[PDB]
């Protein structure tokens, strides 16, 4: 209905240079200062750690506290300022604007669904991946919960199937959802013990997302050779643990506590692909992410032209 972009032209296409291959990890109630690059006391992102290119930024404020209103903010055309939630799945978004000129769409849920963020594109770009049916990695824990990782699984099929073609994979993970959050992740990153014992299963899940993460990039480097890659992580919102008696997430932004809104985001990307990050402590919030993936596939967008990105 209320069109953003009809504007919107990719400057160059994958018939004439190398087509771009992008993970976007949509995260969930990951909370910024409980990342170790954040300063956080503990190693939450050790795998992380390791890897070359990997850009973590440390000044990135969500759109808003809950799943259902941030995740439709964070691909919006409008900014935070704008954003009205009730009408968001009636207006053009940065995945309708990018699947027009061409770019193979896929969105993978181990959450709950895409917000209405997927509803105008064909319902074959959906995957329901909280279930055994699609996921292969259910079976690993007492909950028979479906594990991130599992919506890895085949990815190179995806490759295949739109070879040469520019592709955005969204893979939006169950995370550090709560309050049971002991459920969130297998009994191998049960480091911080025993589950303080709610904050201990907090850092725990930060540990199977962090093995996500580092297997979603390790992943497309093995495609870096035909495609230019590169892996965009943004939490949808931040947690409370109780301070000042708050908990959980979802609280209305006029009372929302720091916690709530203050999230991780990190950016990697292949040597070859010449793109380059902005500053690490760039002030940073949700409408970045709407011009970082218009940028990646080399699109520009009148409304979003002033707008800061991720990357420069
Ligand atoms: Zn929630
Ligand atoms: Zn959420």
């Amino acid at each position: 209905t209320i069109y953003h972009a009809k504007d919107a032209v990719q400057a160059t296409k994958p018939d004439m240079r190398k087509p771009r291959l992008v993970v976007f990890v949509v995260g969930e109630t990951a909370r910024a200062d409980h990342v170790s690059f954040n300063g956080y006391e503990r190693d939450t992102f050790p795998q992380l750690a390791k890897i070359d290119g990997v850009t973590n930024f440390s000044n990135v404020t969500s759109c808003g506290t809950s799943t259902a209103y941030s995740v439709p903010c964070m691909f919006s055309y409008l900014g935070a300022d704008e954003y009205d939630v009730d009408t968001a799945k009636y207006q053009e978004n940065v995945l309708d604007t990018l699947d027009r000129l061409g770019v193979s769409i896929l969105w993978r849920d181990n959450n709950s669904d895409s917000k209405g963020v997927m509803d105008k594109l064909p319902k074959a770009q959906f995957a329901d991946y909280k279930s055994a049916t699609n996921n292969a990695i259910c079976n690993t824990n007492p909950y028979n919960e479906c594990r991130d990782v599992g919506m890895l699984v085949g990815l190179d099929d995806f490759v295949a199937a739109n070879n040469g073609k520019d592709m955005l994979i969204m893979l939006h993970q169950m995370g550090n959802h709560g309050p049971a959050y002991f459920k969130r992740y297998d009994e191998k990153f049960a480091k911080f013990t025993p589950v303080q014992s709610l904050i201990n299963a907090y850092d725990n899940a930060l540990l199977a997302t962090d093995d996500f993460i580092a297997q979603s990039i390790q992943w497309l480097q093995t495609h870096s050779n035909a495609y230019d890659v590169s892996m965009l992580y943004v939490s949808d919102h931040g947690e409370s643990l109780g301070e000042n008696g708050v908990y959980l997430h979802g609280m209305p932004n006029a009372f929302a506590p720091k916690e709530q809104r203050s999230v991780p985001a990190f950016f990697w990307t292949d040597k070859q692909t010449g793109i380059t990050p902005m500053a690490t402590d760039t002030v940073l919030t949700h409408d970045a992410i709407t011009p970082t993936l218009l940028k990646l596939f080399d699109v520009t967008a009148d409304k979003v032209k002033d707008r800061t990105a991720f990357i420069r």
